[PDB]
C-alpha cells in the first residue's frame, strides 16, 4: 500500500500520487539530447527520475534509482508523486511497496 | 532479536529502542519540503532516515539506508534507535535483525 | 518488451535499437589498451559501456552498468541503443526488460 | 573455510582468525558516542567495523561492510581477523565463505 | 564460457587467461602489510585484485570487485586475466560467466 506520509507529503505538492505501478522497464541513457533515468509501467507509461549533482539530491537520487531498479528486477509495485509538467512526467518521490 | 550491544548503545542515547519491526515502505523524496528518506512498519508508523554530507555519517547513513532498503525488499525484520523529538520520529540507529 | 520512449530516444541518435538481447557475460578491465566494461550476448557479440568521470554521465554510466550486471547475474533480457561506429560497438542506453 | 592467505596474512598480526562464524546481526550507528558499522554472530559476539577516510581504507572498509551485509542477509558464513586490543574487537579483516 | 573479446584482449598483455574459476571467497583486508582485496578458487589458488584511486581505474576496479563477490556469493563462474609476475598473481581483467 501507501504510508500515509508519502501520500501526505504528496498532496503538498502540485505532484499527483501514482498508487501501485508496476515497473517493468528501466533504463539509462547518455544520449546528448536525452540524458537520464526512465521507468515504465506493464501500461507502457514512462516517467523520468531527474539526477542530484549536490548534497542531498546527489544520494536522494541515488535511493530513487535503487528502489526503481529492485522494482523492475524483484517485480514489486511503487507508489510515485510524479509532476504532469513534463514529458515524460518527472518522479519526485518513488515508495517501494512490495506487498 | 536485538544484539545486546545495539541496546546498551541505544540506552546511553535520548531516543527510545525499537525492537522487531517489519518495514513495509521505503521511499526517497526530493521534494523541497520534505527532501529524505522514510520508512514505514506494517502498523502504519513512519520514521526518517538523517543524511550525512560529511565522513563519518555519509558512509554510516549509506549503510542505514541499505539496511532499511534490504529490510523491505527481503521482508526481513529490523531494531531502531529511534529520537521522538521529531515528527516523524528520527532513526539514529538501524539494525537488520532476519532471525 | 522494449518502452516506446527507448525506441524513439534511440531513433533521435546515429545508433541501432537491439531488443531482447541476453547478455551471457560482463567483464571488467584494468588493461593500458582494453581499460573499461564489456557485455556479450548468448550469440557471442560482444558491446562497450562508456565510462563517465563528470555528472552526470558519471552516475548515468554508474546505472547502466548495474543493469547490465542483473542482466547477466538474473539472466534477463535488456534492449541496447547502440553505435556502430566503434568495434565492438558503444552503448548509449540500456534498458532492463524482464518479462 | 578459510583461504590460506587470509590465514596467514591474519597471522602476521596481533589479530586473532575467527573461523566460519554466523553473523545474524549488522547496525549502523550516527550517535555521537556509538558512531560505526557493529556486526554479531549468531553465538552473541560482537564486533566493530572500523571505517576509513581515505585511500585506500575508504574502498577496503567499504567491501568488509558489503560481505557482512550479504552474510547476514543471505545466512552465509565469513573468517574475521579481528584485534582484541579493543571491546568490541575491532575486524582488521573479512573473508566471506559460503560454503 | 568466455567472450572472444575478453580472450583476445587479455592475449595482448603479458597476463594469462584463467578460465571457467569458481570462487569461494572474497576478502577485504586493512592491515598495514596485506592491505587490499583477494579472492580464491575451490583449488585454494588465491589472486589479489588491485584498487584504483583516480578515474577510470576506481571505476572499473569497484566493477572487478562486484564482479568477485557476485561469484562468490551466488556460487557462479568467472574468467580471469590474471598477471603471474606477482604473488598472490594480480587480476587485470575479470568476466562473469554463469552458464
Ligand atoms: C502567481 C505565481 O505565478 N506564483 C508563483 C511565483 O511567481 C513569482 C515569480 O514570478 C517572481 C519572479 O521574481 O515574481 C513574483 O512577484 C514578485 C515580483 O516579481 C517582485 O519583483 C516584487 O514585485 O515582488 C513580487 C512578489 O514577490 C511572483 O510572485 O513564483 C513561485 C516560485 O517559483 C511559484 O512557486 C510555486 O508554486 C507552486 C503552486 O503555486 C508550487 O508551490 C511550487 O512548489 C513545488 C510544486 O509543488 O510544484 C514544490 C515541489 O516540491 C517542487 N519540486 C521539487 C522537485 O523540488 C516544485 C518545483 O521546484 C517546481 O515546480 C519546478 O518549477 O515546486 C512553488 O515553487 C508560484 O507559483
Ligand atoms: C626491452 C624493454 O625493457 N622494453 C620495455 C620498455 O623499456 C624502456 C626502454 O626501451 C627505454 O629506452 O628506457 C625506459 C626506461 O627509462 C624503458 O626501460 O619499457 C616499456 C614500458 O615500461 C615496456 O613495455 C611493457 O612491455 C611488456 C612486454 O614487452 C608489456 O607489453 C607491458 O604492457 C602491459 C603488459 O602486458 O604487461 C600491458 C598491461 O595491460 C598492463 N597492465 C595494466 C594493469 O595496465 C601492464 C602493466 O602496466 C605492467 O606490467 C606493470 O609493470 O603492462 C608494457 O608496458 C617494455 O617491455
Amino acid at each position: 500500500g501507501v504510508s500515509k506520509t508519502f501520500k501526505d507529503k504528496c498532496a503538498s505538492t502540485t505532484a499527483k500520487l501514482v498508487q501501485s505501478v508496476q515497473l517493468v522497464n528501466i533504463s539509462s541513457d547518455v544520449n546528448k539530447d536525452s540524458k537520464g533515468i526512465y521507468i515504465s509501467s506493464s501500461a507502457g507509461k514512462t516517467w523520468f527520475i531527474p539526477g542530484g549533482q549536490y548534497y542531498p539530491d546527489n544520494y536522494l537520487s541515488n535511493e530513487m534509482r535503487k528502489i526503481a531498479m529492485a522494482a523492475v528486477l524483484s517485480n514489486v509495485r511503487v507508489n510515485l508523486c510524479a509532476s504532469e509538467a513534463y514529458t515524460p512526467n518527472h518522479v519526485w518521490a518513488i515508495e517501494l511497496a512490495p506487498h
